[PDB]
């Protein structure tokens, strides 16, 4: 076992090849499948796993009732092999959690699970499944984290947490973690910015996080930092607006775009110099569709001009959260960090007539070979028997 | 593989971080989950497992009928990874048993499973799943043991067994076990004491057991011993009374507290010099709630004064048995033996209107970092379909 | 990996300690559990497994209909860890089979699965799951084998097969198998003997098989042989008659006891010089109860006098087949081959009002420490929903 | 780990011994079993696995509705151990796919999964579960592949893909793949030939593929090639016609036999000089029965004369696709490549009155020891509850 280096740059990619699909909701009609949301993928140097927040309940059972609710003492962070349905028969228990992150440093898994009251939640950090640290809410207002993988470089792993309002100014901290122990943290000085649910990836020994402004931004905020937590902040400048909801595409801003800026969805993007690969919903107003868009000047430039779109989920189909995950050279044998992404396909409440909310997932990896657009949606027929 | 040393002292702890939650009863509404009681956790130098006594039946099936009953030829000791629901698809078979213990010496698992008639029960000891010894009832009155992990030091493991009445004087024996073979035993000379269901942990090469006085004590008895089975006995002196039922807190005794002393619940406590960490129910009269209390003078002093309470399960929620488990330095990389605990959350009979009784579990580990009180209860909605 | 020696003698045993119980039928009321019969246990130098003949169907499903029937193209030999219920989620596939045997030589598993028409059945031999030999019926009348483990000594494994009538003289062959290849066979010259379903175990470099005379013997036939297949034959002489059905105990014979001799049940016994440990049903007329009896002169002497009985299953409870299995020194660390046994607890047809027949299992290992009699029966409540 | 050589010739075989049977459809009546079709087997140097295209749904659940349909975004390539039922609790996720292939080079698994639109489908190649290449449709008309294992020789693996009409001339390409990367491809110049769903096996360092002519041939086309993709083409000359549908046996042709040539079924055959082992349906008009036929002159000669038939599935029972798989010397310890085959037993639509279509499987391996004909059919009773 050797620590992941994380010093190479992101692989160049022309399109996105399909990597996995679990069909969780379709299978959970009959099989014993957890009610989940906030899924994400992360890889060790030997496998990729799907992590997820269960609701302590199965699909099509009465305890799925009320699962629109975000935070309870029943929620647990669990994981299973990528592409398999999350069941009690194939899932590893990770942590008690209603917000989470996880990543592998090359030697062992770090998991981060936040539970406890809204006014005093505690993140429990584990390394190889042993508790190695805790951090308690410093603003007493829903201490919360990425809902996607943390990022590792040279034996350290990194994450972002938020505490305070989700509809106004809050407080955002970056953490350096070594063998599950917090060895440094910094509070970002980011007045008028809003960071939620960051998608963070390593690139050339530094971390780049693309997050969600749930306050007053329909473009996405970003924070980038090196191993010592020296950080910079901005918003993606492209007029191909990344959040949901958002306005129609038009001239962008390098600061938060107020139009349709309140609310949001977890997302990601990958920076390539001045260019950006953006994943987003197809609808400007709800969690429908998914597409990947290459804007060669979109990280730093404000026009609404792009060079490539690839369809992922059709406009009339349900999408949800999305996030980055990477495959490092130690896993792939490549000379670059391979970028991949996942999409959560949310079914049930609030859009559909059910007692429950749950999701399935799809994922893709970036390649420089031929790809195609299509739609790979959830495919379950709702409502279910229990509804 | 190397034997666990067990020579370091208990880690200092300021609070209890949440470690696991299985949601067994909620999941067993639909999934194939064993009817269980008497769960406990124990760790090897590589993983922690949940051990439990099944009823040879699944939740929501007719064979769960009558599972208030303690002893039958259908009960088996099985185990699964911590935090996973106990199913026939993820559980390792250990022993035929209606009372049990288990622990790992650093090389292999010892399990102890008692079965047979009330007038002549036999404990079957296994090391790495091979039968290595038996011990038969010496009082012909329900030979029985810890219902939690045994404790290992320097290649030997240790347990306590009781035979005789549960409402009067009985007989209590301590055993030293090496590779599943009993190499020494002693009968404790403890007139007017009652020991049931001991929670035993290693600390500085000696074993400390905190047990249940089911006869006439609402504080908890203790027995401590070294590897040669030279032992001392007492009761926890604190007026923060540890058993359930019990009286309201008041001046304690270093002997059995007669008030509300009959009956009891399995529990634990950790000794730190003159101080004690006590886990107990919140109700004085039934198995409701759970809390951890630090009394800095409570091992040896009789006042009802404490310095720290942390809530675990709310007063209006069902609790049940609780027990110690430790994580040794060989597992954690620490310089001390880490104390942890589990709580059984009992659902069904006798408190609820069901044909069945079963439990889920929560667990916590001691840390010297920030923690919080909350309630993490079972969460199943009873009755079930089968009722 | 090293070949099992099989050169030590059988461990001396005073009684039988309980080793496993699966509760298959009770669990299969709800869980996904195979309809099985003809279970047996066998151990490698690392684990013990339960082998069984499935009916290609689950309990409580319509395809369990008609499972009184012995031979079909749907039956498969599968295995799972000892004490676990045989499900499609925990069972390894071994062979297509309606009669079987299996054993581990110290390096790999041999399995033997017989399938095909009654007039031309073929045994398929596999070593480490690769087909290594076949043997075809030589009498065109239900080629069939042990339904329990084969026996290994010094890199060779041994079994017995029968072809011809089950109610008259048939033909019986002994086979020596090396890495799944038949290297020698002999036809036993045994006029007026009947051998079915042999329970064969190694002892002092030789194999002893105790079988079932389904023709005209209520005591059990035996055949013993060395590695070169030089063999001797006899019947257990004790008047503690071993088969079911049988007469009440009285003076025995060293030849087949005609009284109630037609029909039978698979069984076993262990030879200790002139003495014998006999396992048998408690009823003389049906598959009810189980008990172990030590007769110190019963291998070679004809009196109905015994020195020890231990109860296993009560007289009013269903039993079924039973068989030997051993644990060699390479597994246990002992200086002798440890004798163990299993009992099949048959439920459904023909004794009960169901569409189906299936079994659960119990097992025990011989020890020289304290033991007790009891009853550990199946415990399912019939009929089931599907009936 | 060492690359498979693939330089020895095919083992000589006199008959086919039964290797596995899963009973998937029978078990899926109650258990949680995927709706599948297009199953196939492939082996590593350590195990054999069943690969299959799921429909993202379970048997006896409403999402099995409409599963006669071939191509959807819900279909996934998954695998499980040979002989086990394909469930979400025992199946490894491989790829998103509605057409597939897989094989092991001695070091790692290659999988090939085709998904996307009919007018632009993309094959995603993975080596050890990491995406290593893609190939996009070059004729924009259902890019598609073997539905059975690819073939490996000396660190390279080989497959055939088709793009264009299934009822007229299409385009056929052969690919050489090294560690999941396409290192060479060639378009076969095969005017008036039709290649679908090739069964390809290694033999003496070359690959032989026997396929399906869905255009105008009731005998089977073949293509053989060496590692550099120098290829030859023909049709099996025997008058024992291999496809379904077909005419009654009569004088054959070395070119496509037009009589009943439209449509087809995936199949295989093994070449032994001028002779051929043919597997085929028993019915000339539908997917009923299965039999193996040795024609000692049938590869190159046109008579309808044969030397050996062995029955596999009875004339009145449902069959389906069939395919080759091999076991190399590195797995078996033999000096030749062992030929084996599988049969898909298709149940449901279009032949039966159900909402769904799914299959079970049987397999056999070639031996030079005694064998027998029989019928090992699916055995499920249709319709099911959901119908
Ligand atoms: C902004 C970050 C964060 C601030 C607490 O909130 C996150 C947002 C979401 P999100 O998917 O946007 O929520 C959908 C709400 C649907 C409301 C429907 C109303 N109908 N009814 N009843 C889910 C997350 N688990 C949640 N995180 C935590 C930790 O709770
Ligand atoms: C005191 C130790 C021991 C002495 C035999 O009894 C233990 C106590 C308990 P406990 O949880 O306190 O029992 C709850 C009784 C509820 C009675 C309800 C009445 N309604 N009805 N019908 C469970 C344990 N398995 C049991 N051990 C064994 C070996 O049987
Ligand atoms: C004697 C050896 C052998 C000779 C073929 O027969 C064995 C005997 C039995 P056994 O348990 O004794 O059978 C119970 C019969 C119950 C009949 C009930 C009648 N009611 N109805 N319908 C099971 C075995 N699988 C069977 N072996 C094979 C290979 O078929
Ligand atoms: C010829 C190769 C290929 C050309 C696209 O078609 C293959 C043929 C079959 P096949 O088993 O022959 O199809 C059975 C059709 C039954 C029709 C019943 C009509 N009733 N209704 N509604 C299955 C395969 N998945 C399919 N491959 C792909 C990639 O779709
Ligand atoms: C990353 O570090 C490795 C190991 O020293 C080195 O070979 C490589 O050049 C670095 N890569 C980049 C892209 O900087
Ligand atoms: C869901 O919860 C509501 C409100 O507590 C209740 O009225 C309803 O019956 C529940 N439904 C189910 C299926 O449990
Ligand atoms: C990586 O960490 C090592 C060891 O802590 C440190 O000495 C070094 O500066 C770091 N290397 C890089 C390339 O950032
Ligand atoms: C326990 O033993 C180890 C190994 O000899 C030693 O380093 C350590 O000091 C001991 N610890 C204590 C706390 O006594
Ligand atoms: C439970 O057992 C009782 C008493 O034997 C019986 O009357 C009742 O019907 C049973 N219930 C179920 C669901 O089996
Ligand atoms: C531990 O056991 C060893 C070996 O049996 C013994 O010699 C020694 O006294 C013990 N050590 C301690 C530290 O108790
Ligand atoms: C069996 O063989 C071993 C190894 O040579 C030897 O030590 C032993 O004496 C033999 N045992 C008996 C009981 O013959
Ligand atoms: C069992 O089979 C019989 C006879 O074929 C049939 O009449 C009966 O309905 C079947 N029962 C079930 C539950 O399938
Ligand atoms: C065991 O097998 C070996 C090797 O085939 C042989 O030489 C020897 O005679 C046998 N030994 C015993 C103790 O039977
Ligand atoms: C295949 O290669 C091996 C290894 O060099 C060699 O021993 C063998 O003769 C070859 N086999 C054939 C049948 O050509
Ligand atoms: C199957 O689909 C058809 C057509 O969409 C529908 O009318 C029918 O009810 C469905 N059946 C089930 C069991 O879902
Ligand atoms: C096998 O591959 C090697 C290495 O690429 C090559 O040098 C050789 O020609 C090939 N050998 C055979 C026997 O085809
Ligand atoms: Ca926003
Ligand atoms: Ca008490
Ligand atoms: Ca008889
Ligand atoms: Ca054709």
């Amino acid at each position: 076992s050797v620590k992941l280096a994380g010093n190479s740059s992101l692989c160049p990619v022309s399109g996105w090849a399909i990597y996995s699909k679990d069909n969780s909701v379709r299978i959970g009609s009959k099989g014993d499948v957890f009610v989940i949301r906030e899924p994400f993928i992360s890889c060790s140097p030997l496998e990729c796993r799907t992590f997820f927040l269960t609701q302590g309940a199965l699909l099509n059972d009465k305890h799925s009732n009320g699962t629109i609710k975000d935070r309870s003492p029943y929620r647990t962070l669990m994981s299973c092999p990528i592409g398999e349905v999350p069941s009690p028969y194939n899932s590893r228990f990770e942590s008690v959690a209603w917000s989470a992150s996880a990543c592998h440093d090359g030697i062992n898994w770090l998991t981060i699970g936040i539970s406890g009251p809204d006014n005093g939640a505690v993140a429990v950090l584990k390394y190889n499944g042993i508790i190695t640290d805790t951090i308690k809410s410093w603003r007493n207002n829903i201490l919360r984290t990425q809902e996607s993988e943390c990022a590792c470089v040279n034996g350290s792993c990194f994450t972002v947490m938020t505490d305070g309002p989700s509809n106004g100014q809050a407080s955002y901290k970056i953490f350096r973690i070594e063998k599950g122990k917090i060895v440094k943290s910094v509070e970002m000085n980011a007045p008028n910015y809003h960071y939620e649910e960051c998608s963070c990836y390593p690139d050339s020994s530094e971390i780049t996080c693309v997050c969600r402004d749930n306050w007053h931004g329909s473009n996405r905020p970003w924070v980038s930092f090196n191993q010592n937590l020296e950080y910079q902040i901005g918003y993606i400048c492209s007029g191909i607006f990344g959040d949901n909801p958002r306005p129609n595409d038009k001239t962008g801003s390098c600061g938060p775009v107020s139009s349709n800026g309140a609310n949001g969805v977890k997302g990601f993007s990958f920076k390539y110099g001045n260019g950006v690969w953006i994943g987003r919903t197809k609808s400007i107003s709800s969690r429908n569709g998914f597409e990947m868009i290459w804007d060669p000047n979109g990280w730093t430039g404000t026009d609404n001009n792009f060079s490539i779109k690839q369809d992922i989920v059709g406009i009339n189909e349900w999408s949800g959260y999305s996030g980055s995950f990477v495959q490092h050279p130690e896993l792939t044998g490549l000379d670059c960090i391979r970028p991949c992404f996942w999409v959560e396909l949310i079914r049930g409440r609030p859009k559909e007539n059910t007692i429950w909310t749950s999701g399935s997932s799809i994922s893709f990896c970036g390649v420089n070979s031929d790809t195609v657009g299509w739609s790979w949606p959830d495919g379950a027929e709702l409502p279910f028997t229990i509804d």
